[PDB]
């Protein structure tokens, strides 16, 4: 809201200081063109400390921090008490006229202190809380000097010729805060600040503000007519070139943006919205009853309706759909009740301070709060009795911490709010140090000294936005910004550089990646994101409702994907057509209970429900018939037992919600314990098994050990956090050499050995995707490949093996292999070409979401996969072959059961895999099949490296190349193990790893079609990860 559109105002607010305390000292600075009022920063600018209150005859005029006038009637005997002015009902005035006044602010339980002065004009004095907390303001000559904060600093004002030229810190340390200068006239035309903007403010002989600035990119020009309307406004950098017409008559103001939009405000008395109409013709109305809003509908018709007590607080909102919210409060205006559809409500206790001493939640539990009598918290008791304390500097900022488990944290601010120092339970520090910079363009340097000695430097420029950040290793991204604080370009490391660019209302409209190609977004009148074309030319098409609600996605191909919606914004149906027949393919349902949740949602291939509890928490969740049960820990509301198919687990959780007890099936329990930063020591089972594991001063996994049961794993990283070095007593010793994109350029495994058991090497195009990958054993070449990217997606690759003769090698493979993707994205087909030989051809079937529903292998066998309404796959056979299928159980989104199927098409429940984790984990904590229990032990990554018997016998060991491919190799009766990392499963009959929204390819490195949800996984809609050892992506978006 630049504009005030009832009125014809320019209008800007900004914030000056913020300093901190037990009541925080704030300071903003409001301007209106057409205002006539007067603050510390001169005519024109209105703040929080030249409230007044004024006699005017038999009304006393209250002043706010706006300009705003209330009017409060003196009564006979000059004597207010909770006098209150109905249009603003939060400000209560009290106090004899004789004496001195208050105003008690209901939303904020602070005051403010007016003092009498000359001509009946009362000037704000003080500033307290409930509690005494105190701001102390002086006057000399008039003019506002210093203040006392009871915390104990002062500030000093600095005046020369009665205008404001400097905010500073005086005691107990020396700060200048704020610097203005003023221009010919006397109005405000230079305020820096030290924790906010630093602008430049230009004038008419008015007032009227014809130009601001900021340090650098930022200048808008601003047009009035003679009245003081604002007709039109423009930056130098073309954005918002938008102007402004008035229709005093009608009482219509019309907003003609810069793209061409055209939006119009119907306006009441009190200059107030009563009918607006956007740029696509959308009606919003608004009815008012004397400032306060009574009821607004939208452009759909729904009606959100307001009611308010006696005593002008919102007692009541009617939300579309019928349900209605409740609100109850004390004789202060505090809040203590809070009614909500379901029969939920939530209680607030307050103590004669005003302090929030004990909260009831929905389930009747409570959380107890004490504080100190300057109104510090100083501790919470949970329901379970987990009891948070804290203790607090000279500025009540927290200096400790006393977590539930004894563990204490220690930490540093300044004066300014800045942290300088953390030290965790164990007693390692981090420590952050600010300096300014003194030469050249004002900005700052902050620096991060970490308990294992890393040392990171991130640079702020004269806007304090980011302007680069040096990691441990001495590898600097760069920023930088156009007008609007608006990210116009990313620098990598290597020089690569990403930009973005904006259109004339700073919406994103262009992306260009290190490449160089474009990916272009394009609006409608409304900003309303109609269109998006990807790297690869492929365009999407959208439309909206008229709530602004996606009704359809269009694909090139000429499908649709028509959605429709709730009253409460939810999916109800989800339908694909294609092309200009309104025929529908395919349908999908999603049903909701009375309160919104959702419980079932069914397509073709499976039906989805869902069973909750009072407290909406989930007791049962069944995929075509299979039911997995939950019972939760009553005051944790963590699961405490699921389960499915008469297999039922126990889960016990300590005071913080850690995992200490897990069990299976009437089997030896797990037992866990934490240190005190929560992170995971050992875990150990009475039948045998143990791993215990350590970590880095930063909490980084860095040591395992267990105990052909035996295993001594180390991990070590670089200064910039990638692991470069994997000691591992069963396979050697894992070194990577990184590039400045922290991405791996070698990787090299050996045993007892100078040469190296294995090499990879890697190369990477500007996109970071893979180009070269060379591989050695024992030291000599053993393949080499090079893939080649267009559009961001391998298209081609060239491979050849080698074979060590007698010390030569002679070519013993050389194959090209293409791939080929629809108009929609999706790889259709892979063909492999080696000269003289059949060709190996994959074939891929895909469906209007963009799942594979199909395979075709090189030998012509036909696999088909079925899917669940949430993308989550639920069946795979094979259907001209006679081999076996397989069905799969979820529990959200972890894959939980992979059921084995006969050919005849017979499930064998009997002979399920189950896959443990703790729920909404990836990381797999164990395995059951057939009455046997598995434990694993995971990498850095969450990927299972070894099986272990429940007596910690290793049964199955994994071995790896970088991006993924599994190859080692076990015993014929060793357990399965087709995970891979986070969220992946290994089809046998492809060597893709499945990985839940896509699939991916662990050779190229990448999945078989474009990210589903565009840019929002990045602007690499291919890539799995730059680093597969330290990025992950479990749901494959
Ligand atoms: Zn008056």
């Amino acid at each position: 809201e630049p504009v005030d559109i009832g009125t014809g105002d320019f209008l800007q607010h900004f914030s000056v200081l913020s300093l901190p305390g037990s009541l925080p000292l704030t300071l903003s600075r409001f301007y209106r063109s057409q205002a006539k009022g007067t603050g510390i920063f001169g005519p024109k600018w209105t703040d929080e400390w030249s409230c007044m209150l004024t006699v005017h005859g038999n009304d006393m005029h209250f002043t706010n921090h706006e300009g705003v006038d209330l009017y409060y009637r003196i009564p006979q005997n000059g004597i207010f008490r909770d006098t209150a002015n109905s249009r603003q009902a939060y400000y209560r005035l009290s106090g004899d006229i004789r004496d001195e006044l208050t105003i008690f602010d209901r939303r904020s339980q602070h005051s403010q202190i007016f003092s009498l002065t000359d001509n009946g004009i009362y000037l704000l004095s003080a500033i307290h809380d409930r509690y005494g907390n105190r701001a102390d303001f002086i006057r000399t000559e008039g003019l506002l000097t210093g203040i006392h904060h009871s915390d104990g600093y002062t500030l000093a004002l600095g005046w020369q010729q009665r205008q404001l030229v400097s905010i500073d810190l005086a005691t107990p340390q020396r700060q200048r805060l704020v610097t203005c200068h003023y221009d010919k006239n006397g109005y405000l035309a230079e305020c820096d600040t030290i924790q906010f903007s630093h602008l430049w403010h230009e004038y008419t002989s008015e007032g009227w503000m014809t130009r601001w600035r900021d340090t650098d990119k930022t200048c808008v020009d601003i047009v009035y007519d003679t009245l003081g309307r604002t007709v039109s406004t423009l930056s130098t950098e073309g954005y918002f070139d938008d102007q402004f017409l008035y229709n005093d008559d009608e009482k219509c103001t019309t907003y003609l943006d810069a793209e061409g939009g055209e939006t119009r405000y119907w306006y009441n008395g009190d200059g107030l919205v009563t009918r607006s109409i956007d740029p696509l013709g959308r009606e919003e109305t608004s009815v008012w009853e004397n400032t306060r809003l009574r009821s607004r509908t939208d452009a759909l018709g729904r009606t959100t309706a307001y009611d308010y007590n006696n005593e002008g607080e919102i007692s009541r909102v009617s939300l579309p759909g019928g349900y209605s919210l409740y609100y109850d409060y004390n004789e202060h205006g505090q809040l203590t009740r809070l009614s909500a559809p379901g029969n939920q409500v939530w209680l607030w206790e307050y103590d004669g301070k005003g302090s929030m001493v004990c909260l009831t939640d929905p389930q009747g539990r409570q959380q107890q709060f004490s504080y100190s009598e300057h109104g510090d918290l100083l501790r919470q008791i949970m329901p379970n009795g987990a009891t948070w304390r804290w203790s607090h500097d000279a500025l009540h900022q927290v200096r400790a911490t006393t977590a539930p488990d004894g563990g204490v944290t220690q930490t540093e601010q300044d004066i300014l709010g800045r942290l300088l120092s953390v030290k965790d339970p164990l007693g390692y520090t981090t420590q952050f140090r600010y300096s300014k910079n003194h030469a050249g363009p004002q900005g700052s340097v902050e620096e991060i000294r970490r308990p294992d000695g890393v040392r990171e430097l991130m640079r702020q420029n004269s806007e304090k936005l980011p302007e680069s950040f040096t990691d441990g290793e001495g590898n600097t991204t760069r920023y930088e910004y156009g007008a609007f604080d608006l990210l116009t370009a990313v620098i990598r490391p290597d020089g690569e550089r990403l930009a973005c660019r904006y259109d004339k209302l700073t919406r994103l409209t262009e992306i260009t990646n290190a490449e160089g190609e474009h990916y272009r977004l394009r609006y409608d009148k409304a900003g309303q994101l109609v269109a998006e074309t990807d790297f690869t030319g492929r365009t999407l098409t959208y439309s909206y409702d008229a709530a602004g609600r996606c009704i359809r996605t269009t694909f090139p191909d000429g499908t649709h994907l028509n959605r429709q919606y709730s009253t409460t914004d939810q999916v109800t149906r989800e339908e694909v057509a294609q092309g200009d027949s309104d025929r529908v393919l395919s349908c999908t349902t999603f049903i909701y209970d009375a309160l919104s949740r959702l419980t079932e949602a069914r397509n073709n291939d499976a039906t989805v429900t869902y069973e909750y509890d009072d407290a909406s928490r989930v007791t049962a969740e069944t995929i075509n018939g299979r039911r997995t049960e939950y019972n939760y820990d009553p005051d944790q509301d963590t699961v405490s037992q699921r389960t499915t198919a008469g297999i039922t687990e126990c889960f016990t959780r300590g005071l913080t919600g850690e995992l200490t007890q897990w069990q299976i099936d009437g089997h030896t329990p797990l037992t866990l314990e934490h240190d005190l930063r929560g992170q995971e020591i050992s875990r150990q089972s009475e039948a045998g098994f143990s791993l215990r594991q350590n970590y880095t001063p930063t909490g980084m996994l860095t040591g395992q050990q267990a105990g052909n049961n035996t295993l001594q794993r180390q991990w070590l990283y670089d200064k910039a956090y990638n692991l470069t070095m994997i000691s591992d007593s069963l396979r050697g010793t894992m070194v990577n050499s990184v590039t400045a994109n922290d991405q791996i350029s070698h990787a090299t495994w050996t045993g007892s050995s100078d040469i190296p058991m294995r090499e990879e090497r890697f190369a990477y195009d500007r996109n970071l995707n893979i180009t070269r990958r060379q591989t050695q054993v024992n030291g000599v070449p053993d393949s080499e490949a090079y893939q080649h990217q267009q559009h961001g997606r391998v298209t081609s690759r060239e491979y050849k093996a080698w074979r060590h003769t007698t010390q030569f090698v002679r070519v013993i493979r050389d194959e090209q292999t293409t791939w080929k993707y629809d108009v929609n994205g999706r790889l259709v087909e892979k063909l492999i070409d080696k000269g003289g030989y059949r060709p190996l051809r994959w074939r891929y079937r895909w469906d209007a979401r963009s799942q594979l529903t199909g395979l075709e292998t090189p030998e012509g066998e036909r696999r088909e996969y079925k899917y669940d309404p949430f993308g989550r796959r639920i069946s795979k056979r094979c259907t001209n072959r006679d081999r076996p299928g397989t069905d799969f159980h979820w529990n959200g989104d972890q894959l939980t059961e992979e059921i084995p199927v006969g050919t005849d098409g017979t499930p064998e429940y009997e002979n399920a895999i189950r896959w443990i984790y703790e729920p909404g984990s990836f990381t797999p904590l164990a395995r059951y099949e057939k009455g046997q229990l598995h434990y694993t032990i995971t990498d850095t990554v969450g990927r299972i490296q070894e099986l272990l018997t429940e007596d910690g016998t290793i049964v199955w060991r994994g071995k790896q190349h970088l991006w993924g491919r599994e190859e080692g190799r076990n015993k014929d009766d060793a357990p399965s193990c087709r995970l891979r990392f986070p969220g992946q499963y290994e089809d046998e009959e492809s060597g893709l790893y499945y990985n839940r929204f896509r699939y991916y390819d662990c050779e190229a490195g990448q999945y078989l079609c474009a990210d589903p949800i565009g840019l929002r996984g990045g602007i690499n809609l291919y890539a799995y990860a730059p680093n597969p050892l330290s990025w992950i992506d479990p749901l494959g978006l």
